[PDB]
């Protein structure tokens, strides 16, 4: 397969059999077929679609509420809003491209597997329809910044929580690179994207914002990482991926897991169980990306020796039981996002027990989740 | 004597009483109060019709909203028929705009309406006006006097979804119009009109399937139904039906669901059951505020059984003392400032001297802008 924001391995496993004919597989890709119609017929979604502008005036320019972040009743205008955390504040969905770059992301991901799998024209020519809309379309593009991303009213200071939400439309950029080849995807189609994921990484790279994520203490700089590689593999920077994995991703391990295998900067928040798992994820899809080129990142120690692997040692307890979870979790924890967790960290470590229980915990045959199609091996 | 309406009397008339006077406490908490109205002046009114996804009956003007806790089911191709998760809410809400709109609506309507009891001023009349026109009696944007659509369930292919409790918002503004009666704006063929839509309410609320449904509720829905029914019917002055609401229904299911020690069974098999057991509470308070008007106190008088509402405060007061005791399903945190206003009007109906105490230690905000706080400067 290609470079891109998936496990490899899957993917060429479901073509392989796909293509072989293997009845349990073609029996999988059809249903997923059925769940991909409504991608096919659904009208791509622009930034552009708001009516409260940014700053900058610019509808282009992709803006959202940081999430934990409410106004003070105890101020006439609410302003300056005050931290919650945890405590998702509802004014987020008046923002719209916060669910309309799931819906994006969700949909180009789908058309993009589904395509490389079946080699079927419709999807590539559906989902390069949602592509050039969302990122390149001169008037319905989105600019490649996040300055916008996350801001705090009543703040006097730039950036304000960070641009992880990145992540929605980077794997589906990503992704693109599987409808390369395809009669839809003009040379023209990929100069452009190509063009705008080297403007965004610049961006990344570069603006005070994208180098204080860069630093972020947290599991916001893995993220920034996780988002950082897709663009970097989108744009065939092999050797970037390396130097990202060796002098940021690896040392933010280090400092991040403590010597007991926890995660304390997580263990502070009031959703400990959820956000020390979110560390992992961010750290799962870096993962799919460095082991396609040779990095296994659950396994390649920091400088001080410290394994990406024990901090799933620490948490594994707490996915079979996560009543045992003595820190705080305002909110009921999803165990099911530990059934691809395990299964990605228990194939890089050789940990059949991990196995094992991902597929105890395991995934619905039918589920239409859309993260979810390469693990037919956990359904 | 302040109005029949929707609210503590005893506290608004001491505020309007002590603001005429001039005493200085209550006229500096009156002027923080008309810089916070200062928005609804100007706040363009809301109506129902501002929406794009119609309902069944492809008419804008018929409230719709999503059932709280229904879910797509990812297992089907269409996500339907939708799954239930209690307690926990599906943001999908928030694309039906009434809902959040409602709550806008409610709380410019009743911040500008008690303002203008208190003060006097016409300013405040004139834009509590606006606001009830636009959502209530326009012919154009005002709300369909029913609530069919009120909280649908996707794939649902029965007549449910208990949306009537969504009512309490504009409801409570619909009850405060009283309180702009005589001023200059509102004219006698204002009131006509909105006497009339609240008159075609409350049929609705008792003659419909959904409405004679939800008024045999068996949990906080039912007593919410009668703290809606309370607010029309004071509205509209009904005063025997009050009294008959009250004797026959209210303190009924208020017998039926309270247990031998105090506890509220309906809701503690919810994921959210202090939250939901304070729910069921805060309906028989806001409809106490009406009954207690007319000389009917629910917090004391017992029902057929013998029960008794002073018993449920009784078995939740430690838990509003520490949430953290609570040994019932609460899979999000309980804010215990609701327990202020709860424990002040529990606690002054029955004369409890510790609830009132309690009431003031947690206390509210002096500058908070939320509206329903407006009569409590006792607990500021």
């Amino acid at each position: 397969a290609p470079l891109g924001p998936f496990n490899a391995t899957l993917l060429e496993q479901l073509k392989n059999d796909y293509q072989k004919g293997e009845k349990e597989v073609t029996r999988y890709i059809e249903l997923q077929e059925k769940v991909a119609e409504k991608y096919i017929k659904m009208t791509p979604l622009s930034v552009t679609a708001k009516k409260k502008l940014p700053p900058s005036k610019d509808p282009r320019d992709y803006m959202t509420l940081s999430p934990y972040w409410w106004p003070d009743s105890t101020k006439i205008d609410g302003l300056p809003y005050i931290r919650k955390d945890g405590e998702r504040n509802p004014e987020v969905y008046e923002y719209p491209e916060r669910e309309n770059a799931n819906r994006f992301g969700d949909a180009a991901y789908c058309l993009g597997v589904l395509y490389y799998i079946t080699g079927k024209e419709v999807y590539a020519k559906a989902c390069a329809n949602h592509l050039r809309t969302w990122f390149t379309d001169p008037k319905l593009g989105m600019n490649p910044n996040m300055t916008y991303a996350n801001a705090v009213p009543g703040m006097k200071k730039m950036r304000g929580s960070g641009f992880i939400d990145s992540r929605r439309f980077s794997r589906a950029l990503g992704v693109a690179k599987l409808i390369e080849g395809s009669k839809s995807w003009t040379p023209s189609d990929k100069k452009k994207l190509d063009d705008w994921a080297t403007a965004f990484c610049y961006w990344m790279e570069n603006s005070t914002q994208g180098q204080r994520e860069s630093h972020a203490a947290n599991n916001h700089g893995l993220w920034y990482e996780a988002i950082h590689l897709m663009v970097l593999a989108y744009l065939d920077r092999t050797d970037r991926i390396r130097e990202v994995a060796e002098q940021s991703i690896l040392p933010k391990m280090g400092a991040q897991i403590a010597d007991d295998g926890s995660l304390p900067q997580e263990l502070k928040r009031t959703l400990s169980l959820h956000y020390s798992t979110f560390a992992l994820e961010a750290l799962m899809e870096a993962n799919q990306i460095t082991s396609q080129i040779g990095i296994n990142l659950w396994s390649t120690p920091a400088s001080n020796g410290k394994v990406a692997s024990q901090a799933v040692d620490y948490l594994y307890p707490f996915y079979l039981n996560p009543e045992d979870w003595k820190f705080k979790q305002i909110k009921p924890f999803d165990q099911s996002r530990a059934a691809i967790l395990l299964y990605e960290a228990g194939t890089a470590l050789g940990n059949q027990k991990y196995v094992d229980t991902a597929k105890r915990i395991g995934l619905k045959y039918s589920t239409s989740d859309v993260e979810t199609i390469p693990y037919l091996v956990l359904k």
